[PDB]
Order: structure tokens, then sequence, then C-alpha cells
């Protein structure tokens, strides 16, 4: 994939759990716990400095984390495809919500 001109100072929201993910179909959903390991239990955001969202944080958040590992972990000898990509969009879409809120409350807490 791309980003605006290069990838936009990041940074990786450390190593979580490995939650579940349903999309609420069979292929999709079988699919996913075929691959569970392939897929990361870790996403990269930007500081809420930049925005103060939930769905914008998120959004982006998912966006760099696929190309993470669709850029660095490809020539390190993986093969995610798109449709890895569909789901890894939404497994890590979870794990985006759940680091948001543990940066707010991890800054919050002494104020910046």
């Amino acid at each position: 994939g791309s980003v605006v001109g290069g990838l936009g100072g990041y940074m990786l929201g450390s190593a979580m759990s490995r939650p579940v993910m349903h999309f609420g179909n069979e292929y999709e959903d079988r699919y996913y716990r075929e691959n569970q390991y392939r897929y990361p239990n870790q996403v990269m955001y930007r500081p809420i400095d930049q925005y103060g969202s939930q769905n914008s944080f998120v959004h982006d958040c998912v966006n760099i984390t696929v190309k993470q590992h669709t850029t660095t972990t490809t020539t390190k000898g993986e093969n995610f495809t798109e449709t890895d990509i569909k789901i890894m969009e939404r497994v890590v879409e979870q794990m985006c919500i759940t680091q948001y809120q543990n940066e707010y409350q991890a800054a919050q807490r002494y104020y910046n």
C-alpha cells in the first residue's frame, strides 16, 4: 500500500494479546481461525496530539499497521494476501481501539 509521501512518524503500540475476530460469517471467520498465528498482536499509531477521536485514530492506526507487516515482514518472507489484509484491517481494529485508550489513559494520568 501507501502513505502520504512516507510513514508519518508512527510508533508501535507494544505487544498486546491475540483477540478473536468475528466477522459473523463462516468463511472469513474460518479463514481467520485457520491463520490466527499469522495475524499480529500489535498495532501502530500516531500520537493523540495529531487528531482526537476513536474513528480517525482507528482508521489510520489500522491502515499503517497493515502496511508495516505488508512493507517489512513481506520482505522478511511473509505472503500476506489482500484477503489476509481485509481480515487484518478488522482484527487490528479492535487492538487499535484498545491502544488509543492505552495511550490516552497513559498520558492524561500525568498530563504530557
